[PDB]
């Protein structure tokens, strides 16, 4: 299960206050 954020968007990955961003 992927965490919900402004953007549906998986890992690898993190979520932070710009959003998902790449490995």
């Amino acid at each position: 299960n992927c965490p919900y954020c402004v953007v549906y968007c998986c890992p690898p990955a993190y979520c932070q206050a710009s959003g998902c961003r790449p490995p």
